[PDB]
C-alpha cells in the first residue's frame, strides 16, 4: 500500500505484489541460509528467469514526457486514463546551469504557457471542439496516470536503465521510487541485484 | 488447489495476484453489481488489456509431449526441471483409444506403450550405471516421461491459452490440462470467467464442460 | 514507397522481409499458385497466425506525439525514436484542417479553431526558444511543447502484429489522426502481401474502415 | 547457406532482412560513410543501446533433435514453426563415440552407441506397429526418444540472436545446441560482420566465440 510523492504533484504507489524472494527460490527449484546463497547465484551467472515470477503492480502519475519513455519497456503491462495537472519544474531544477534568466522567472515563463495553453483548451473544449482534438495543444509536462503490472526481471531492466545520471533527472526520481519499493518486498534479490546486476549509479 | 491430471500427472496453483477486482481497478485507473458489469463491458468489447493484471504462478506435472505444445505460449514465464542436472510415464488408458477401429485390442496398444517405456527406461538406468552423462543418456527416453514446472502466466494470456488449448482441435491429453487450468481460473476469477465464455471464448468444450 | 498523413506527416516503407510466400513456407516448413492462397486463407480462417510473423516491415513514420504515444502501446514490434544525440532535430506541429472538425457544431467557426492552435503552437514554441538562448538545457524547455509536436520514428513489425495493430486502429473508434495512419499502413500491406491482405479483410479484421 | 549440425541436423538460411546499415539508419531514424557508421554500431554496442539491432531480422530452417530444440524454444521473443507431429521422415540423434570420450565409462564408447541405436530402433518399430494397428500418430509418436530430430523455422531478430548466443554458445550451455549455436554465429557473422565484430568485443558473455573462428 506503499505510496511515494516524486515531483511537485506526482507519484508511485504500489498497488499489488505477488510473490517475494523465496517465489524465485522456489520457481529456480521448482519446489515448495542456502536460499539467500541461491538468489545471489542466479543473481551473478544471469539466470534471472526465476525472477519473473515476482510481479509488481503500480500506479503512477507522472508528466506525459515521463510515461513516454516509462511506456518503452515493452516487457509490461500498461493501463493509462482515458484531472488537469501540470509539472512546473522548481527553480532549483536549474541548479548548476548558468540561465540569462534567473531560475524563478524560468519557473514562471513555464507556468505561464502552460496555464495559456491550458486555458485555450477549455476554451476549445466549451465551444464544442471534440475533446481528441482540444486536448493536443496541451504540453508534455500534463500529468497522466496508469497502472503497471511489471515483473522483478523487467522491473531489473527498467532500473539499469533510467535509475542512472545518464536518465533524465525527472525519470531518475521516478526510477528511485520505484527501486524504493522493490527493495522494501525483495531486499535479498534488490540487494543481489544491487551487488552483482545493477549497471546505473544512483541506487 | 491440486488437480490431477492422466495418470500422474497434475495442475497446482502456487500463487495469484488480484482477482476480478484487479481488472476493474486497472480499467478505472484507480481504487458490486457495476463491477461485474464493467467486467462484462471491458470484454464483450475488446478491452483486453485490464485483464493483464491478473497474475497466476501454476506447478505443473505433464508429460513432455505436453510441456512441448505449452511452452510454445511465448507471453508467459517457465521454469522447469532441468534435464541435464534434475521418472514416470504418461500410459494412455484403454479408454483412450475409444472410437478408433484398431488392429489389436486397446489394452494391447496399452501394454505395448508400457514395453517399450519399461525398455527405453531401463536401457537409460543401463547407460547412467555405465558413468554416461544424463544430458545424454536422457536421449533415450520417451516423449511421454513426465516433468515438471512452474508457470506464470497474467489473465489475458492465460484466456488466450484457453482458446487453444481448451479446444477439440487441440489433442486430447492437453484439453485435460487446460480444464484443470480453466478450473482454477474460475474459481479465483469468476466474473471474469464467465464474462470471457460469454463474449470472447472461442474454444468449444469449455461451453460444454461444467467448470 | 511513401504516403503523406496529415498535414506534415508520412508513413514510409523502408525494408520488407518475405511476401505471402514466407508464411506459406514457414507453415509447411520447408525450404502452384492457387494452392499457395488457399493454404494462406486456410490458415487466416482457423486462426493459424503464427507462419505470418515471417513476413516483417520496416516502416519510417513521421507523427504528432499524441498519434506516436498510441501507436507505441504496441508492444510487440521495435521502435528507434528520434532523440537529437544521432540526428538534427525539427519542429513542425500538426495544425488540424477545417475539415477535421465537420460533423461538429461549434460556437467558434473551424477557421477560427485552427487557428488558436496554431497560436499556441506558435507561443509555446517560441516560449521554448526563449527558454533555450537563456540556457535552459532541451531536456526541460522541451516540456512546455504541445502533444501536436511532429516526431520521427522506424518501425519494425512482422505482419501478425501489424495485422492486430490494423484491428484496434484501422477502426471508427480510433482516433482519426491514427486511421490516417493505419490506412497508409494497411495500403504498404497490401501492396506487399496482396494474398495475406486479401486473406485477412475476408476472415480475420475486426474493424471497419477497410 | 546451409551448415550440418550433428549427425543428421542442420541451420539453414532462410532470409535475411538488413544488414548492419540497418540498426545504423534506425539509430539514426533517417532513411538516406563507412567509418563513421562502423563508429556508431561500436557505440551502440559498447554502451547498452540495442534497440537498434532488433532492425535487423533472421529467418532460419533449422533441424535438431527435440531435446536440443526445447532449450530453443525457450528463447520466446522470436517466432516458431515446427512439423506438426500429430500431422513423415524419423530420425534419431546418435552419439558417435568421441561424444562420450572424455568420460570415464564402465563400457566402451562403442558400446553406447549401439544401446541407444538399439532402443531408438525398437521404440521406432513399436511406432511403426502402433500405426498400422491404427492408433493415431499424436498417440503412438509419445514412445518415440527425445533424440528425435524435428524441424522448425526460426524468425529471431538481431538483439535477441545475440542473447540466444550470449546463453547457448558457452561451455556452460549442452555441447549438442552449442554446435548449433555457432552454427547460427557464422551465418549472423557473415550477413552482419560489423555487429558481430562489436558484438564479441563489447556484449557477448560467453566463452567459445571468442575463441573458436566464425
Ligand atoms: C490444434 C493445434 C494445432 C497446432 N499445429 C501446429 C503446427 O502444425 N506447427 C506449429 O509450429 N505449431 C502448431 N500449433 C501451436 C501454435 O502455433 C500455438 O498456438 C502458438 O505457437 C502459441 O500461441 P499464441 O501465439 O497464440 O501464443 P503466445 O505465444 O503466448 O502469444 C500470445 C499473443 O501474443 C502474440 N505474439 C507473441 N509473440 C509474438 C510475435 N513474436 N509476433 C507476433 N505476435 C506475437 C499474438 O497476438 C498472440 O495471440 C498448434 C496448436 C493447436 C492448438
Ligand atoms: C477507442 C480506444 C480507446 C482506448 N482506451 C484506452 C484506455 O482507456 N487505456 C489504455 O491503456 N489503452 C487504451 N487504448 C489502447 C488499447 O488498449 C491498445 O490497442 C493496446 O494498448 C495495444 O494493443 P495490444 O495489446 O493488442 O498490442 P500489443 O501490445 O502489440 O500486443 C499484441 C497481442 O499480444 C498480446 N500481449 C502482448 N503483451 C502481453 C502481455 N504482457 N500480457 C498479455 N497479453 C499480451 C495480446 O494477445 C495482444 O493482442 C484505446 C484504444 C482505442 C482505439
Ligand atoms: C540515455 C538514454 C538515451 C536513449 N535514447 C534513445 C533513442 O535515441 N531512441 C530510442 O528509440 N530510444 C532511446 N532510449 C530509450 C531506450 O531505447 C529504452 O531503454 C528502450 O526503448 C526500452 O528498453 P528495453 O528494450 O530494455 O525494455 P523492454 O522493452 O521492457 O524489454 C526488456 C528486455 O526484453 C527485450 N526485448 C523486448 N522486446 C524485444 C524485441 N522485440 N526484440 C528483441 N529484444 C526484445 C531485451 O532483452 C530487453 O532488454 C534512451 C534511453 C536512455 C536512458
Ligand atoms: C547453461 C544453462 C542452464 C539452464 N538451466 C535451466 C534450468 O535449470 N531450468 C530452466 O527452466 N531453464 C534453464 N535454462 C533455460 C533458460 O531459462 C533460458 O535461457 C530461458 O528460458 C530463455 O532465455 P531468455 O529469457 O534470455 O530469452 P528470451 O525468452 O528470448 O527473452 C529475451 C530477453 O527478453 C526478456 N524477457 C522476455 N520475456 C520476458 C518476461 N515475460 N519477463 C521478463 N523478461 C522477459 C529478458 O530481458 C530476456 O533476456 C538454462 C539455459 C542454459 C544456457
Amino acid at each position: 500500500h506503499m505510496k511515494i510523492d516524486i515531483l511537485d504533484k506526482g507519484f508511485v504507489e504500489l498497488v499489488d505484489v505477488m510473490g517475494n524472494d523465496l517465489s524465485a527460490v522456489r520457481a529456480a527449484r521448482v519446489s515448495f541460509e542456502r536460499d539467500r546463497h541461491l538468489i545471489e547465484y542466479l543473481m551473478k551467472h544471469g539466470h534471472e528467469t526465476p525472477f519473473e515470477h515476482i510481479v509488481f503492480t503500480f500506479h503512477v502519475k507522472a508528466p506525459i514526457f515521463v510515461a513516454r519513455q516509462w511506456f518503452r519497456h515493452r516487457i509490461a503491462s500498461y493501463n493509462e486514463l482515458s484531472s488537469y495537472e501540470f509539472y512546473i519544474p522548481s527553480p532549483e531544477r536549474l541548479e548548476g546551469y548558468k540561465t540569462t534568466i534567473p531560475p524563478e522567472r524560468v519557473t514562471e515563463k513555464i507556468s505561464e504557457i502552460v496555464d495559456k495553453a491550458y486555458r485555450t483548451y477549455l476554451e476549445l473544449i466549451e465551444s464544442g471542439v471534440p475533446r481528441e482534438v482540444a486536448r493536443i495543444v496541451l504540453p508534455l509536462n500534463l500529468y497522466t496516470r496508469f497502472f503497471w503490472t511489471v515483473n522483478a526481471r523487467s522491473l531489473m531492466n527498467f532500473l539499469n536503465l533510467r535509475a542512472d545520471s545518464h536518465a533524465q533527472w525527472e525519470i531518475q526520481q521516478y526510477a528511485l521510487a520505484i527501486a524504493r519499493i522493490f527493495k522494501e518486498k525483495c531486499p535479498w534479490t534488490f540487494e543481489a541485484f544491487l551487488k552483482y546486476a545493477y549497471k546505473g549509479d544512483i541506487l
